[PDB]
């Protein structure tokens, strides 16, 4: 069977500002970089940044809801979100429609998120406050 | 500070064919569905499919290299690739890198991959044969 995300590859227009964002600002571990990409890790996540001349910025209102959420503890969530805000990182969504989340953009307009909680916790919360028409499968 | 990938959300244009693709063809576990989305899991990956009228079925030549790779064992790789081929699933790239990889498209054109191998394995191969401009960080 398939089991797990092996890696997430993000196309980037400029490699150095992207590496700086993920390593310096988000605190991910940089393992290697080369003329056309970089490999970082975030816990078990393998992140590849790939220099792509085809990557364009799109303002968030003109891209779809595809997005990438990173786990953070309840104790660190608010202060890290506030640090991103204070550093001028743009926000793309304010309404918390899926629990405790902060929604921010990377330098290339990729839609990112900080989230507190697992899938099991989300399902348990949704049993009490379900999305419209929600059905649960055991 | 960040501990890993919390969830991957893919915007979809039609919920039913996307659920069929990820649950039935790819074998992910469906945990819940609502009028505008679904939650699935694939190993430790929490996948959300989100119905979005902004999502377009996008040919691969019209999107950048951003993509999502799922882990599969070497032993299972060939039969799973054959399953995708039997289902008529389009391929967007041929593999030219270390470790088995199959590059395929979802119903909306999201770029997916099956990959055999870890970040550690990739780094070991790169240390032996570094890419142009490659620098490592310990
Ligand atoms: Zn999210
Ligand atoms: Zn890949």
């Amino acid at each position: 069977m398939l089991s797990g995300l092996n890696h997430l590859t993000l196309a980037v227009s400029q490699l150095a500002p992207s590496v700086a964002f993920y390593q310096q600002l988000l605190g991910m571990t940089l393992h290697a970089r080369w003329d056309s990409g970089a490999y970082l890790s975030c816990g078990d996540l393998w992140l590849c940044l790939s220099l792509d001349p085809q990557r364009r910025v799109t303002p968030p209102e003109e891209s779809d809801y595809t997005h990438y959420a990173f786990s953070i503890s309840e104790a660190d969530f608010a202060s890290f979100a506030a640090r991103l805000e204070a550093a001028g990182v743009a926000v793309w969504k304010l309404n918390r429609s899926e629990g405790a989340s902060h929604y921010f953009l990377d330098p290339d307009g990729h839609k990112l998120e900080l989230h507190v909680g697992s899938l099991a916790q989300r399902l348990a919360a949704c049993r009490e406050q379900p999305y419209k028409g929600m059905v649960f499968f055991e």
